[PDB]
């Protein structure tokens, strides 16, 4: 694969944010990551696919696009009765495995065996009030992260299921790989790119240029649904609820590692640094339209995340408030609610959590994995 | 890569038409009813295939995305019929191709279809089927492809594959080129064709009359043919050199029509005995990616329609019933009057002394552009 070389970038504390790189030649001042090495790192990377009532044909399409050596981890939160939508997914995953023999782990987000392993090990941030796993994409992604960890993955990749272009999924995974192959740190994150988006980036760069007195544009993925991390970084990041999860990754990292304070706590991260790559994909971004109400909830908690940043300023908040209010989304004297943030899965006795899950969960399916 | 095994088919004379197969898994122990074509094999095959990209006035960033997705080891051959003055748009393409070459060092050959040096080589060698009233090369895609094919031949390619430029999904392009190799790897014959699949759509309607062209002689109707209008296809130079190419958009459906009226019966075998011995194998693969081109308008849409159907209507294999109902819904729709033309067909390029032809082209063409190829 040929890419523009990571020539430029910006540096806040121990965080290196690279300028967006375009893919130049999809298959082989310019960087050259060969196919053999990409396809090579690939087997150490688990691709997590958060699923929810998605259409079976798009799901199938996405599944077929993941390169065979990537272990696939699926976490559905689909309607489970009237009709049992999950069973419909179980049927497809079973047919898919018979026709491909792809290594796949799948589980439902609301499975009682999951809530039990979480209570037992003392991790409660992911539970609703009834002690059941809370609905949300970040919530399912977190579960995916522990499963990927339970199988000893070094890198994790997220890809959505409502994609009209299987081919784009195939490129996302290879783009992640190249993103880690161009990295020098053990703590690396690769985010991808192709209005919610633009609005979130606008305020994210604003979040930074308020202290630096220089308006910036560096961040173009504040809202990347498609992204990836080295298990090492993923385990120390606290994760936010539902759709607020990718924006918060950025906000938390800047907040915690953008200055040199409390370095003794993360001595190794501060030394190696955090590297964030932003790769522009060749294939267009095309999802199922989920409707206007859905587009408004996302906008809401992605902007609420920036609003509560301990980095947000007087001015940053009002500008948000205004927009958030004159688009029929926030009260005229209402402040956006603080999105719930869950703690870093790090401290969890993984294999022990894995055996409680493995010995009490009715929805867990494993295939050569 | 995984596909559904080439289990079912239909045979007509020395022509075998495979049931459409689906790509099932993208990058790759045996699986029942599944064929496994390992990356290793597809990749050592690619350096042997020339990808031809006919193009005419397409948006530059699109042409860009397509070139970027073609595997690096495939030689690219571009034939442009793009506008020449006010503005010289071919000049724009030359610029994008040069910048693309400096960043990737891909092997590329580009030339403009109307190049006066090209009309000189065709005419000098005795090939006039491609020329207009006034000795200059005729506009039309079948025509561009024919030029691309001769260039592909000049550089010694064993396989040629066509990929359109007005594609919105680069990823798809990358998949097509691989689906072609897969098709040729599963083949047993040296004359092999691989076609991709993804009132009503023109596609659906073309196939309906083509299948009917066949059932009209079989007293059985089929739905075997699913790629009548396959703009994305590939052939072994071997098969490509003995096929006579139809004009404009009629080229694809005519390939099927010709092979059927020429090799669908065991007659006059002497002239193509190796072809009859080997047989013609035709693969039909349904791609994982959807089909998505820039739409060109109502006008363009039925020009294609008329041409595709005119071509089945004039087949020596066609009957009265067929011809009659093709007329019915060509008129019932805005296309025809109530008073179709036979599309022009050019001969096979098998007998054109490539070397003499190529070095005349190479010697007289003001638009030819080469790169490590
Ligand atoms: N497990 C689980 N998955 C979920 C849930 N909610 C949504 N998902 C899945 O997460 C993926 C994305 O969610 P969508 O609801 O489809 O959002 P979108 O409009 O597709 O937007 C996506 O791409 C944007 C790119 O800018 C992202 O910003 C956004 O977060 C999301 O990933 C889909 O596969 C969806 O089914 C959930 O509650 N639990
Ligand atoms: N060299 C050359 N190229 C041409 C010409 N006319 C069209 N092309 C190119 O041939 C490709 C065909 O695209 P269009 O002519 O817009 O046709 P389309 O609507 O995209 O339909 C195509 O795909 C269909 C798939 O079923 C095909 O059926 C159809 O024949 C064509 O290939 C494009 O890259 C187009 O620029 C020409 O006169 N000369």
């Amino acid at each position: 694969m040929l890419l523009e070389a990571p020539v430029y970038k910006e540096i806040f504390g121990a965080v290196t944010i690279h300028e967006v790189q375009k893919v130049i030649k999809m298959d082989t001042t310019i960087s050259n990551i060969p196919r053999e090495k990409i396809y090579d790192l690939l087997g150490k990377m688990a691709v997590i696919v958060p699923m929810k009532n998605e259409k079976l044909h798009l799901v199938d399409g996405v599944l077929k696009a993941i390169p065979h050596k990537c272990p696939i981890i699926i976490v559905s939160n689909s309607k489970r009765e009237g009709p049992n939508r999950y069973k419909l997914e179980v049927d497809l995953i079973r047919h898919f495995y018979n026709l491909t023999h792809s290594k796949i782990i799948m589980i439902h987000q609301k499975d009682p065996g999951l809530a039990k392993a979480f209570k037992e090990v003392g991790y409660t941030d992911i539970l609703d009030e009834n002690g059941m796993i809370r609905s949300g994409k970040g919530e399912g992604m977190l579960v995916g992260l522990l499963l990927a960890k339970a199988i000893g993955a070094e890198y994790v990749g997220f890809v959505d299921a409502d994609n009209y272009i299987p081919g784009a999924v195939n490129e996302y995974v290879k783009d992640y790989a190249a993103g880690f192959l161009m990295s020098e740190s053990e703590y690396t994150m690769v985010r991808l790119h192709w209005r919610v988006s633009e609005i979130t980036n606008h305020y994210l760069n604003l979040l930074v240029s308020e202290h630096t007195a220089f308006e910036t544009t560096i961040m173009v993925t504040g809202n990347a649904g498609e992204h990836a991390m080295t298990m090492k970084l993923a385990e120390i990041l606290p994760f936010s609820t539902g759709y607020s999860i990718e924006p918060y990754e950025i906000v938390y990292i800047l907040e915690r590692f953008g200055k040199w304070e409390n370095v003794e706590e993360f001595k190794d991260v501060f030394d190696q640094g955090i590297e964030i790559f932003q790769i522009e994909t060749l294939n267009p971004h095309f999802h199922e339209d989920k409707g206007k109400e859905h587009v408004k909830e996302m906008l809401l908690l992605s902007l609420a995340t920036i609003y509560h940043s301990k980095l947000a300023t007087d001015n940053l908040r009002k500008r948000i408030l205004k927009d958030l209010r004159d688009h029929g989304i926030l009260g005229e004297n209402e402040e956006p609610p603080k999105p719930l943030v869950m703690r870093p899965i790090k401290e969890i006795p993984i294999k022990e959590w894995m055996d409680i899950v493995e010995g009490n969960s009715e929805t867990l399916l494993r295939f050569e994995l």
